[PDB]
């Protein structure tokens, strides 16, 4: 049954938290593709129970489940019954692990092609009642789940020259806080559970930085204490190229981010939806990497959990912990970093 609870209540019970990365989210195989092609097509296997069920026997309490939605749309908008009830069918193992559980609009945003969510003038004027549909026919769809499973209403949304950390026009802020009210102007209006779900929004980019953050809009909501914010983190950038040992100015870097986040939010929660080593050329750590850059990885995790913790927040690791084929066992990829992460926050 539904028990009502609190953004900041929600955040706090998240604990270690997982993105089901390159699964859902994963797309350009083109449409009227079976299920199974979508969510293989970037490596991963197709999710089981047994995956949802290791996370919560292992020490984590949350899971982003970032799903792509446009090669799943028909010319109307409309969402294959088949990807829409995959979707619910992910979400129902997690809630029968016990963890809770973020959907969003994921590859819809950014710089890939397809994308066509964006941080514009004109693409918001011609996609906001594209994008109110989707998320009623999602919010509609989920409904039945209780307050474990949030809504997260679009990933990284850039501007129309995929400008990251930034827009290029200040226009830009307009459309992400338009779209940012309309995500939560539709879920609510289907009642039910989705009155007073707790909901995510994200900042441009889900970037962190002083314009962004003063620039941000929190939508207005006629419920109280059921949104939160959204930002990712991959900081310092190229860390894991660059560095040998996570040291001072890694660690005084994370330690401004999180100061700079706490000023901003007095009022409301915030997460850290998405972090990693995954840097330049997206290289980033596996088991195949020499143990001093997995003990960067674990160091960088380390600081991060804790950090979050200190600022009543919650994170998310970006999928190198349990990856591929380690996902069927189910076995941890990285053991030393998820120790490091669950020495830290226990
Ligand atoms: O960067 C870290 C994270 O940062 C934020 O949190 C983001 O929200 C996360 O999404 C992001 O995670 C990374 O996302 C990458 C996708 O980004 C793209 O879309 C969003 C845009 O903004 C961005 O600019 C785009 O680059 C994701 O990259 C994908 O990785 C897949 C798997 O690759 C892994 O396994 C295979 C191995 O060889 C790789 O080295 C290893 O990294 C790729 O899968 C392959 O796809 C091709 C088909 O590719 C076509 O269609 C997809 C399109 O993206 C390609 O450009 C196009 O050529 C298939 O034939 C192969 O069999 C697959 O292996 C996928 O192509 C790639 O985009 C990244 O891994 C993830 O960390």
């Amino acid at each position: 049954t539904y028990m009502e609870e609190s953004a900041q209540s929600a955040v706090d019970n998240f604990g270690l938290g997982f993105n089901l990365g390159n699964t859902l989210d994963a797309n350009g195989c083109g449409t009227g593709k079976p299920v199974a092609t979508y969510e293989t097509f970037w490596g991963q296997p197709e999710t089981t129970q047994d995956m949802m069920t290791f996370l919560m026997q292992n020490g984590f309490n949350a899971v982003r489940i970032p799903v792509t939605w446009y090669e799943h749309m028909d010319a109307e908008g409309n969402v294959d019954e088949a990807w829409m009830m995959r979707v619910k069918a992910i979400v129902e193992y997690a809630m029968n692990a016990g963890l809770y559980a973020i959907v969003n609009v994921h590859h819809d945003t950014a710089a890939g092609s397809g994308a066509w969510i964006k941080a514009d003038t004109d693409v918001y004027a011609a996609t906001k009642e594209k994008f109110k549909k989707l998320w009623t026919q999602i919010a509609n769809a989920l409904a039945d789940y209780d307050q474990h499973l949030l809504f997260e209403g679009y990933n990284e949304m850039l501007d129309g020259n995929n400008s990251w950390d930034e827009p290029q026009k200040a226009s830009g802020y307009e459309a992400l806080n338009n779209y940012a009210q309309d995500f939560v102007d539709a879920v609510r209006a289907t009642g039910g559970n989705n009155a007073t779900r707790n909901l995510i929004v994200n900042t441009y980019a889900a970037a962190k930085g002083e314009n962004v953050l003063n620039n941000f809009m929190l939508p207005t909501d006629a419920v109280n204490n059921h949104l939160i914010v959204q930002v990712h983190s991959y900081d310092p950038w190229n860390f894991f190229n660059t560095k040998t040992t996570w040291d001072s100015e890694c660690h005084n870097t994370l330690t401004e981010i999180f100061s700079a986040l706490s000023k901003k939010f007095t009022t409301i929660p915030y997460i850290i939806g998405a972090y990693g080593t995954h840097g330049e050329s997206d290289i980033s750590v596996s088991k195949s990497s020499p143990a001093e850059k997995i003990k960067l990885a674990a160091d960088q995790a380390a600081d991060m959990v804790k950090l979050a913790k200190d600022h009543h927040s919650a994170t998310f690791y970006w999928m190198s912990i349990f990856d591929g084929s380690d996902r069927i066992q189910p076995q941890w990829s990285l053991p030393t970093v998820v120790e490091a992460m669950q020495e830290a926050y226990n």
